[PDB]
């Protein structure tokens, strides 16, 4: 191979309303706004269709970005597919962190499910304003050395079981 | 604030075929096979339902994720949302490592969009073997000095003023 992948860059979603989801995210999150593109119409076609994108500051270098089509029928979703399937999860540092942040969301009238112990890491969940689904977590202490169990030959062998049977391996 | 998001642990979407899913994305764009998860029904919930779950390396410890769940009925989508809006874009080292991967999937049969100067960054499109779409991007050289230029009273005015025109500030 002649290149690799350095780090999620963004990620985008829409939104129902720029300025509240700016808002919403730094008072609940402390996420900040970065920048943001607009234009009247979208690239290559003529009729009015503005939108807004904006980019969130989601740690390291990441971004969580949005768009809000002002001119466009609402935000649906895929009927077909449960809620907890699509979401995005930022990490915190540790336990301390996550109960913080549980508390804060609590205080600001964010209703929070959690603490939940998925073994190699903890989370809570909780929607944002546009009715995405948000999860906060922090990675056990073991979890590289539980991960690492895992084998080459192992992964292999739940891949080819799981796609014969469609039953968990 | 009591805490701070560190950076993005996992964004999650649904995949039609697990192996085929994680042979793509390893033969396509080298991100390896961290784990996965599997169980043969939801939690909470008694009925047959099953699910693999499989977290894929994105760089600096970020994850894509995704679910396979066969006993639900296809995949679908938001159909009130343009395709071009949600999307998850990855980073790349420089124009080099771009043209690598353009060419690489080009090769594959992959059919590549760009590339597409977008000012602070340039990006070649393409989609997933699910359908989502995907984005190969690295940052300007001139990047960080032109993303200054946006003050934090700017910031303000562009999201004021959108808010109440909903047009491009
Ligand atoms: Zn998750
Ligand atoms: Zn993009």
């Amino acid at each position: 191979m002649t290149f690799a992948i350095k780090k999620i860059h963004h990620v985008a979603y829409r939104c129902k309303d720029a300025k509240e989801t700016v808002e919403w995210y730094k008072k609940m999150l402390n996420m900040d706004f970065i920048l943001a593109f607009a234009e009247d119409h979208v690239p290559s076609t003529k009729a009015f269709d503005p939108y807004m994108h904006l980019f969130l500051d989601a740690g390291q270098g990441n971004v969580l970005a949005f768009f809000e089509l002002p001119t466009q029928p609402e935000m649906g979703r895929d009927e077909n597919t449960p809620q907890w399937v699509q979401h995005i999860a930022f990490e915190v540092e540790d336990v301390n962190a996550l109960m913080a942040a549980k508390q804060h969301l609590e205080e600001n009238g964010v209703k929070v499910l959690g603490v939940t112990n998925h073994g190699i890491f903890h989370s809570i969940y909780f929607f944002d304003p546009n009715g995405h689904r948000l999860e906060l977590t922090y990675n056990d202490v073991r979890a590289e050395e539980k991960i690492a169990k895992i084998t080459e030959e192992m992964k292999a062998e739940m891949l080819e079981e799981w796609s014969k049977t469609k039953r968990a391996p």
